[PDB]
This record gives C-alpha cells, sequence and structure tokens, in this order.
C-alpha cells in the first residue's frame, strides 16, 4: 500500500483469503470491514499517527485524548470473490468542531470497477473519563496537513442514507440471538472490543433464510457504548420493509442498556 | 505464493495485520493459524484439488470422501510484530493408508532465521456417513504426484512432543470458560465450524494473568468430533506443571467431548 502522489490518499491492495469468504465464496461484510481499518491503519502509520494501537495525534497523546466510532455505514455492489484482488481508497475530513470522518472506495482491480463504498464518523473523548468533547484548533491544524481542503465525500448525494437517523427498536423483537460474548479474538491490541464484532453480533439476529436468499446491500451502524470483555450482549432484530429491511438493536443481556443500533437493506439474490 | 523449483512444497508471504496482533503488537496464535491453513488452501489449489471449499482429490470426490481434521501441533520461537513480513512454506505426505499430513516452517522474511513449525494430521471420512475409512491406493497415488517421496518432516526427531498420547481432563476442572457458541464469522464457506475457532475456545479458559505474563510457546489439539452451528461448547483447562495445562472441549449440554489438547507457556 501507498499514499497516492499528493499526498492525500491511501491506496491498498488485497487478495481475499479461504476462511475471509461466506457459502458464496465472496468476502463477508465483516471481512470487507475488517479491510477497511486495515487500510485507515495502514494510511495513519504512513502520515506519522502513533504506532500503539490508538492512532492519535502529537495533540491528542498530550490532551490524553482519542477517536471513538459514532457510526459505520457501507454499501457493496459486488462482494470480491475467494482469491479475487480488490483495492481500497481510503482518506480523512475534519468536520469542524463535530468530530472527523474517513471514506472509502473499493474497486475490483482487474476491472477498475467500483463495487463499494463506506464512510464513518468519530468523535473525540477523553480516555481517562470517557467523555465527549469538540475537536480543538490544535487537532484541525493537524489534519489539515493530510486532508484534502475541498470536500471529497463517498456519499455525495442530496439526502443520503448515510446520514439518516435511526429510530429504536420496540419490543417484542420479531427475531433474537441472546447471550452473545466476545472472545480473545474478537478483541483489538489495546483489549477493546474489536468494531467490526458488533457488526457480526447485529448480523447474528438476521434469520439464516434471509441470509441464502438475499445479498447485503446496505448497512448503517450508530455506536453509543462500548461492549467490555466481561460484558454479554443481545442482538435484536425487526423487518421494516424485491429488497428486504431490518431495523436492529443490541443491548447489554444484564440491565438492557443499548450499545448500538442500525438498519439493513437486502436484495434478493 | 507460488510452488517451489522442484514443484513438491509451497511458499507464501504474509503482511501482519492491525487486527490480527494481541496486546504485545504481535500475531496471535489464531493469526497463525489461520495464516497455515490459507497457505494450506493455495498449495492445494496450485496443484489442482477442488476449489469448492473441501479440498478433494478427483478420486474422492466420486466416492463421496472428505478429510477431516485429528490433530493440529504448532510450536512458534517468535510471534511476527504488526507490519512484519513472515513466510510460511508448506507440504503434504501420505502416510501409508492410515492418512495423510500437512507440514509447515514458518520464517522471519528478512533475517531468513525460522520462528516457528507446524505440523497437522488428516484422516479420511465418508461425507455422507462421517464414517472414518483407510486411504485407498488410487488416493495414495494422487499424493505421489505432488508430494516428496523421501521423507520430510518439519518434527523429525523419534518420540517428540507432535505425537505425544494427550489423556483426558478429570472433574473439577481447575478453570472454566462456559457456554461458547459459533457465529457466522466462525464458519467456513461450507457452513462447518473453521479449525481455527477450537484453538480460540480453548484458550479462553486459560486465565488472564498467564497470557499477560508469558508467551505460549505449545499447543498440540487433537479433534474427536465437530460443533455443529447450533451446539454450544464448556471450555475446561487444569494446570499440569513453564507452566503447562490440560484441555478438554466439550458440548455443554451433553458433555460428548469434541477436543482434547495442551499447552505449554514460557514466562516472558
Ligand atoms: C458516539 C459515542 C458516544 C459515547 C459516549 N461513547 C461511544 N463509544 C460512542
Ligand atoms: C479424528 C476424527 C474422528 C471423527 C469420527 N470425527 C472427527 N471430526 C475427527
Amino acid at each position: 500500500g501507498s499514499l497516492t502522489e499528493d499526498g492525500l490518499s491511501y491506496k491498498e491492495k488485497f487478495v481475499v483469503r479461504s476462511y475471509e469468504v461466506g457459502s458464496n465464496k465472496t468476502a463477508t461484510v465483516e471481512t470487507i470491514a475488517n479491510l477497511l481499518q486495515e487500510v485507515g491503519c495502514n494510511h495513519a502509520q504512513s502520515v506519522g499517527f502513533s504506532t500503539d494501537g490508538f492512532a492519535t495525534t502529537t495533540t491528542m497523546r498530550k490532551l490524553h485524548l482519542i477517536w471513538v466510532t459514532a457510526r459505520m455505514h457501507i454499501e457493496i455492489y459486488k462482494y470480491p470473490a475467494w482469491g479475487d484482488v480488490v483495492e481500497i481508497e481510503t482518506w480523512c475530513q475534519s468536520e469542524g468542531r463535530i468530530g472527523t470522518r474517513r471514506d472509502w472506495i473499493l474497486k475490483d482491480s482487474v476491472t477498475g470497477e467500483v463495487t463499494g463504498r463506506a464512510t464513518s464518523k468519530w468523535v473525540m473523548m477523553n480516555q481517562d473519563t470517557r467523555r465527549l468533547q469538540k475537536v480543538s484548533d490544535d487537532v484541525r491544524d493537524e489534519y489539515l496537513v493530510f486532508c484534502p481542503q475541498e470536500p471529497r465525500l463517498a456519499f455525495p448525494e442530496e439526502n443520503n442514507r448515510s446520514l439518516k437517523k435511526i429510530p429504536k427498536l420496540e419490543d417484542p423483537a420479531q427475531y433474537s440471538m441472546i447471550g452473545l460474548k466476545p472472545r480473545r479474538a474478537d478483541l483489538d491490541m489495546n483489549q477493546h472490543v474489536n468494531n467490526v464484532t458488533y457488526i457480526g453480533w447485529v448480523l447474528e439476529s438476521i434469520p439464516q433464510e434471509i441470509v441464502d436468499t438475499h445479498e447485503l446491500q446496505v448497512i448503517t451502524l450508530d455506536y453509543r457504548r462500548e461492549c467490555q470483555q466481561d460484558d454479554v450482549v443481545d442482538s435484536l432484530t425487526t423487518t421494516t420493509s424485491n429488497d428486504s429491511q431490518f431495523l436492529h438493536l443490541l443491548r447489554l443481556s444484564g440491565d438492557g442498556q443499548e450499545i448500538n443500533r442500525g438498519t439493513t437493506l437486502w436484495r434478493k439474490k
């Protein structure tokens, strides 16, 4: 992988592995989300971020600040097959004092066709108190160094799906998968649950018949609170809809505290 | 990746990913086991095996046969760090009518030093009845095409750890993690639980204090029965000692054994 000629974005190619694919011999959406995180991490290393797993700037380290994910939104047109090469381009943008955004475009390396796109929103937090805060002038100045100054959006459309508000699922849920818990493979190098694990847990409550007859086209996931290593999670889903749409909720098994909410859109094969 | 000049082994290089590492910023043993399976799959594709997820020969397809893992044994001297390149070389061998073996050597691509080695034993099974069987002459002939005919072993030594018999853990276990269940990410393309998931489940009952103060040097895992997508597993561990443990995975309900194993850990 490498920064592009202008140094404002980063590209990397991945060969899809045997264990990364599902029943149709194409990459799962969790494999896609892991590749998006990996290229994001390689881009951060290439522009001087800390190499301790927290991806912080110099000002952030001085002030004990970290970024936390607020939303992930992925749209896939074609999942790459086992052995195929996918090229992913990523870049960041500051959104004033609100937070920052990381965007991605996925392409078939042989054809050059766009096969998917993604966007994520991040908010600043004090690492010690876990309290949110606005982005300071010093941090916005650091982002100006390696971000395009004119807007560059993976989702340019007017009132596009990636910014839509998600409602809270009402009990009783139509479907559920109870008692989910992370194992060590679900943790990152800093012993926090990996963001991709929550996508897997959301999908656990989709019936196997939908997975067998449909392809996932869009997933939008809000993150509200982290699941700790000793927490247990319930995954709830209700149909809201040739397309099938669902509303999702992840909450702690032991008090019902919400940790995530989301929606998925599926197309019949 | 590519077959070597003589066409009897296969080599592939991997760059260790951010999400593949643990707290010491080095690859976990589950990341190593996934890379061993990936290079094994690329080698099978390169020598003409099925591309449907079952890695079968032509004679195996005609007779509705598949290979099932009986044992995995891994010894790591150094885990590669995040961003490092590891080169893995793999090859297979027939073991008469008993079954087949796949062996691996891991190297640091920059230094060329051996950083680990692994070996696995596979037995033939009818895909429909799930009954074991011996390897036929036609299948042994197919393996002669792409396997070295003189013995080539990752663990050559007579009576070495990789062939040691593993006893059955006695109740009560010292440690346990109960109620483990696979999610879709734990399944392979044929909807069977991935072999690497069982290594993760074994390690779940090792106390976090051992993981924080020691490095895993050796893991030996016997596979006896498959965990199905709707099964629930309990992971049991007892210290037998370096720190050494005895492991058992069994179904949560009826207590049916699915795996047994041992691990050896060295203090950091
Ligand atoms: C958006 C958000 C807010 C808070 C308090 N915690 C998160 N993990 C994410
Ligand atoms: C060694 C072995 C034996 C049987 C009956 N099933 C397995 N999955 C593995």
